[PDB]
């Protein structure tokens, strides 16, 4: 059949994506009916962006202050508020291309596609995941603030994400829409550290499932273990424990596959243990654990 | 920065999708102006899989035998025509969706994205290489038949792959939009193999330039080599020999990071034949050969 990382069609998006300007910096934001969502450090300069009084700065912003495009046209803010660290800017005009959307806070492991822009113009497409420590791997030049992260379900689009900043690391922290940051990170330029990040335990589960299906296999042991046995070795190799939600989760490739959840971690803590030694899965050299177990079926 | 596996924004072609009907067998086909394409073998049953008589096949199709689906739209085919393996089918109406494109052959190592459909509707995007025995890796379940694979260039659309079938081993073979089967492919029911498949040299060499751009640089060695001793290495290890034009194409990169297109041979030449003892590389345990020295740019 085939199975490679494989992100949601971006149309719909695409068309909700608007370019920001507020003095020297401009950024991405999304147009949603007769508002405009975007990052509010918009609104610093270099200066303020090493400790912002952020309230302290707008008010003393008025809407004229605030460009707005939408390809070659220009919306005019007729109100503005800010919600934690996005500013939502009213505008005049109502967007004609808004899908069905929702906005949801997803959770560790959950996956979703991005749409990485650069001046309110669509550069490119990649599916991801909120790692455990709240951050992303991602790719985001200057410019990128305010590419969204999203899934649609049927035609409902559901943004779970806004992207801020580039951690030293290298990797990447947003917020949801409602302006609440994923991780305990915040809109200064100061050196942050996400903590140690873990691996997906269930997600990896769910790659060799998918595995098994397209037909690999050679990871198949004899053995089995408790739930309890095993998590103390997840543990031990940065794995993320795994509750009795995730077995339940993996109840239905389990039942396709014929292999009990149990069995499947016991060849995964075997693989842990003695490494792939060269060989690969899915012709890849690592455990995998950017696909949910949602996704897998999805694609299969 | 960052560094990921990244599809062009698949909007304008999801605009172009529509699906096609013959007897019991549907699937997806590309809408541009008053022209709808999509494979030839739309037009078998099972019995007519294993030896197709297609020139026969057709003329005895008359156009009401044609169903084409736009949403819940029908255009109704009032001219069909058979270029090599693509059937192309005249409708009463244009596209008004329709972007500025062009067709292209590609050429063994150039990417594309793909936009995966079923039954004339999206379900997702990836992006792809043209592996040099011309199949490609991705995922294809049944009905995903007619989708296909693009480049887009500021805002026209370069066509270059259409699906037509899975090979025994996993892989997909196709062809471009004029119905020419990339590799010595023919649309039947028989089992056919792609040759052994060897490593893009060039793009992964791009790919050590993207490395050392977001700073990894480990696997950098003290040596440098000929064109032609690293050739004599390439051969050994299942990589395409490296030419003067793939040396000019790696010009640029050579030129910002500072490092001569031989030495990252040698720097190369030397993980080849020491492997990367449990090492990683834009944390990828393996030699990515699937990013084009353009894409690398581009991303960069």
């Amino acid at each position: 059949s085939g199975f490679q990382k494989m992100a949601f069609p971006s149309g719909k998006v695409e068309g909700c994506m608007v370019q920001v300007t507020c003095g020297t910096t401009t950024l991405n934001g999304l147009w949603l009916d007769d508002v405009v969502y975007c990052p509010r450090h918009v609104i610093c300069t270099s200066e303020d962006m090493l400790n912002p009084n952020y309230e302290d700065l707008l008010i003393r912003k008025s809407n004229h202050n605030f460009l707005v495009q939408a390809g070659n046209v220009q919306l005019r803010v007729i109100g503005h508020s800010m919600q934690n660290c996005v500013l939502k800017l009213k505008v005049d005009t109502a967007n004609p291309k808004t899908p069905k959307y929702k906005f949801v806070r997803i959770q560790p492991g959950q996956t979703f596609s991005v749409l990485a822009c650069y001046n309110g113009s669509p550069s490119g497409v990649y599916q991801c995941a909120m790692r455990p420590n709240f951050t992303i791997k991602g790719s985001f030049l200057n410019g990128s603030c305010g590419s969204v992260g999203f899934n649609i379900d049927y035609d409902c689009v559901s943004f779970c994400y806004m992207h801020h900043m580039e951690l030293p690391t290298g990797v990447h922290a947003g917020t949801d829409l409602e302006g609440n940051f994923y991780g305990p990170f915040v809109d200064r330029q100061t050196a942050q550290a996400a903590g140690t990040d873990t691996t997906i335990t269930v997600n990896v589960l769910a790659w060799l499932y998918a595995a098994v299906i397209n037909g690999d296999r050679w990871f198949l042991n004899r053995f089995t273990t408790t739930l309890n046995d095993f998590n103390l070795v997840a543990m031990k190799y940065n794995y993320e424990p795994l509750t009795q939600d995730h077995v339940d989760i993996l109840g239905p490739l389990s039942a396709q596959t014929g292999i009990a959840v149990l069995d499947m971690c016991a060849s995964l803590k075997e693989l842990l243990q003695n490494g792939m030694n060269g060989r690969t899965i899915l012709g890849s050299a690592l455990l995998e654990d950017e696909f949910t177990p949602f996704d897998v079926v999805q694609q299969c």
